[PDB]
Parts: C-alpha cells; sequence; structure tokens
C-alpha cells in the first residue's frame, strides 16, 4: 500500500536522523570506551551485575535494521550504556567519570534531537 510506503518514509527518515545522532555520540567516545559490548572473557562476572548491557554498536545494528520505531526508545539504550557503567564502576573512577561525560555531552545532541523529530513529525 502506498500508506506503508509513507510509514516507511517517515521510519526511513528516522533512522537518518539516528544515525547522525549516533555518529555524533560514538564523537564524544575517542576512547571508545563504549563502542563494543563489555567482553565477558575480561569481566568474567560482568552479567551477575548488569541485566541489560547496551554498546554503540549493538546500538547501530538495530538501527541499520530499523529497529528504533522511535527516540524514547534510542534515548533507553544510551541511557543503558551510561547506567551500566555507573553501576558497575565506583564514583572515583576514570570509567565512571567518563559515562558521566558522555551524559552530559550527550545530552545536548539528544536534546535537538528531540526538537527535530517533533518539527518534521516522526512518530
Ligand atoms: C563501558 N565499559 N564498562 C566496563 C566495565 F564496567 F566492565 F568496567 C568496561 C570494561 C572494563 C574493563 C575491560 C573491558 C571492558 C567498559 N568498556
Amino acid at each position: 500500500s502506498m500508506e506503508q510506503v509513507a510509514m516507511e518514509l517517515r521510519l526511513t527518515e528516522l533512522t537518518r536522523l539516528l544515525r547522525s545522532v549516533l555518529d555524533q555520540l560514538q564523537d564524544k567516545d575517542p576512547a571508545r570506551i563504549f563502542a563494543q559490548p563489555v567482553s565477558l572473557k575480561e569481566v568474567p562476572d560482568y552479567l551477575d551485575h548488569i541485566k541489560h548491557p547496551m554498546d554503540f554498536a549493538t546500538m547501530r545494528k538495530r538501527l541499520e535494521a530499523q529497529g528504533y520505531k522511535n527516540l524514547h526508545e534510542f534515548e533507553e539504550d544510551f541511557d543503558l550504556i551510561i547506567d551500566n557503567c555507573m553501576k558497575y564502576n565506583a564514583r572515583d573512577t576514570v570509567f565512571y567519570r567518563a559515562a558521566v561525560r558522555l551524559r552530559d555531552q550527550g545530552g545536548v545532541v539528544l536534546r535537538q534531537a528531540r526538537r527535530e523529530v517533533d518539527s518534521i513529525g516522526l512518530e
């Protein structure tokens, strides 16, 4: 149907928006601390602590599969990346602090993303 092609155009343009957002976000992690899943080989008890791991590459595969229906779903995964990091690592540590910084940097990128989504009307 033509309505379905309409729906796909919107979802596609949401995806095109989220790609940009994600590309900006990973630029804010030049250490690439958050680029791949935390390694269970290197952190064997990680899953005893973190029930829902997330990382940028896992977000990008969902993105390109157009599995983000809206900006909220995308944000929730971003929050997992940040929050998981802040649970496992203590406040005085360089990991905890990177997540704080990425959360703050990221909040600006996401602030305008929420406005474009609303303005261009994609949900
Ligand atoms: C975002 N994040 N968080 C963690 C940690 F929670 F496991 F410390 C790690 C990690 C720490 C040591 C080895 C491998 C990965 C990363 N990359």
